[PDB]
């Protein structure tokens, strides 16, 4: 579906691993229908919700994961953040462009932990003139491969530390415990083609180690940035980040296994969990057989380069920008925190505070989790690891990012790093190091993309060219009232 399309929010009872339970869908699917368009299109992605069931929020609000909104800050979905929630029996219009952007996305709920309770789809934008079009010969919706987490336990439900209960690889999966004639998912391919496989982590939490016996993969793009093809046969995948790998079906016609190996709950392969099937056209309808060959070549970031010169911003040096935040990442008194402060959501959202008026770094709210960023300057970020819970997948809204440092990585690369939008900060020994250019006004969130983490602190606003926001991001009539619809609510409906 898209670029215009209605997306309905819905509660249905779904059981993708047999176990059923209420959950928030778009379009009445796990995963989200597929939206889809070109690179320049204007997207009107109108969302209706039709939320009943309290106990996963009535209330909604999406966001479009990698996309700049540049001048459509107001679009960009965080609640409390870009705006306020879509009320049950309201519709609101996401009206946006993307005219210098193409790849792999995705769209979320970005309301409190919802997106873990089914609100998340994959979103691709075609590029006409793709620069890798000649190397690979199919590229369409049976291409997409989601990697999810599922919870038997409702998010707002969970009693102490979430721990993910099955994955599942376009909507299919086992389950440890339940029914093994549970369908598995099914990538068909030819013998002799070639495939583009976005490959797109829609997970609350866990990291995916993924990988198809006997088969390896060409990466040419990540998180939306077009890379140097580089040849691996395991790709680490974390919250958020996507990646296009191509595959070459060059094998024996046959099944083969596709496996997505997660860093907690269940692990392995018995029985068929963490797992989804490669079938050869003319291989008989049945599960593999294969095994596991060793990794040879697995993803390392440091290796990712783009394909495009992409010029690091500031000079070759450790601070060598205009504005320097070493932030420091903690945990305490049970909450996340960056620089001391754990986030708690306003009342009014951040961004209408600033277009209602409030301007001044030291009144903007919530105090101590509202850093403002110059606009038309340099930025570097680190994001030093050692805090518990991790590794944690950091996510920048409005803005692609370079990598300078990697986790495991002790030199800078200040050259030619991967620029991308979600990055592991790794452990402890880690100073992952980011850069970009203030070239975005509006408020934009910085978090762990563990929803979880989210929820109990883990985020900061940067507020990026205040004094030039509002000239920046002029509001449409229906964003204008949704925190007066939302306010108007009684507790229950919210
Ligand atoms: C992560 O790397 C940054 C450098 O990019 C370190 O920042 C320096 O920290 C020291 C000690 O606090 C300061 O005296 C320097 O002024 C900082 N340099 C810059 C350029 O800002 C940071 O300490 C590193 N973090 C960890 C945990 O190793
Ligand atoms: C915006 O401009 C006003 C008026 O000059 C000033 O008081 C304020 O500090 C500026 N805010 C930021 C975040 O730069
Ligand atoms: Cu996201
Ligand atoms: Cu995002
Ligand atoms: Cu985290
Ligand atoms: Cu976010």
């Amino acid at each position: 579906v898209g670029p215009v399309t209605d997306i309905h929010i819905v509660n249905k009872d779904i059981a993708p691993d047999g176990f059923s339970r209420p959950s928030v869908l778009a379009g009445g699917t796990f995963p989200g229908p597929l939206i889809t368009g070109q690179k320049g299109d204007n997207f009107k992605l109108n969302v209706v919700d039709d939320l009943t069931d309290a106990s996963m929020l009535k209330s909604t609000s999406i966001h479009w994961h990698g996309f700049f909104q540049k001048g459509t800050n107001w679009a960009d979905g965080p609640a409390f953040v870009n705006q306020c929630p879509i009320s049950t029996g309201n519709s609101f219009l996401y009206n946006f462009q993307v005219p210098d952007q193409a790849g792999t996305y995705w769209y979320h709920s970005h309301l409190s932990t919802q997106y873990c309770d089914g609100l998340r789809g994959a979103f691709v934008v075609y590029d006409p003139t793709d620069p890798h079009k000649a190397l690979y010969d199919v590229d369409d919706e049976s291409t997409v491969i989601t990697l999810a987490d599922w919870y038997h336990t409702l998010a707002r439900q969970i009693v102490g530390v979430a721990i993910a209960d099955t994955t599942l690889i376009n909507g299919l999966g086992r389950n440890t415990n339940g029914p093994a004639d549970a369908a598995l998912a099914v990538i068909n391919v030819e013998a002799g083609k070639r495939y583009r496989l976005r490959l797109v982590s829609i997970s609350c939490d866990p990291n995916y180690v993924f990988s198809i016996d006997n088969h390896d993969f060409n990466i040419i793009e990540v998180d939306g940035v077009n890379s140097k093809p580089l040849n691996v046969d395991s790709i680490q995948i974390f919250a958020g980040q996507r990646y296009s790998a191509v595959l070459n079906a060059n094998q024996p016609v046959g099944n083969y296994w596709v496996r997505a190996n997660p860093n907690l709950g269940t692990t392995g392969f018995t029985g068929g969990i963490n797992s989804a099937i490669l079938r050869y056209k003319g291989a008989p309808v049945a599960e593999p057989t294969t095994t596991q060959t060793t990794s040879t070549k697995p993803l390392q970031e440091p290796n990712l380069r783009p394909l495009v010169s992409m010029p690091v911003p500031g000079s070759a040096t450790p601070g060598g920008v205009d504005v320097v935040h070493n932030l420091i990442l903690g945990f305490s008194a049970g909450k996340f925190t960056i620089n001391g402060a754990a986030f708690t959501p306003p009342s009014v959202p951040v961004l209408l505070q600033i277009l209602s008026g409030t301007t001044n770094a030291q009144d903007l709210l919530p105090s101590g989790s509202v850093i403002t960023l110059p606009i038309g300057k340099t930025i570097e970020l680190t994001l030093a690891a050692g805090v518990l819970g991790g590794p944690h997948p950091f996510h920048l809204h409005g803005h692609n990012f370079h990598v300078v440092r990697s986790a495991g990585q002790t030199t800078p690369n200040y050259v030619d790093p991967i620029v991308r939008d979600v990055v592991n900060t790794g452990g402890t020994g880690d100073n992952v190091t980011i850069r970009f250019t203030t070239d975005n006004p509006g408020p934009w969130f910085l978090h762990c993309h563990i929803d979880w983490h989210l929820e109990a602190g883990f985020a900061v606003v940067f507020a990026e060219g205040v004094n030039q926001t509002n000239a920046a991001n002029p509001t449409p009539a229906d964003w204008n009232n949704l925190c007066n619809i939302y306010n108007a609510l009684a507790d229950g409906d919210k």
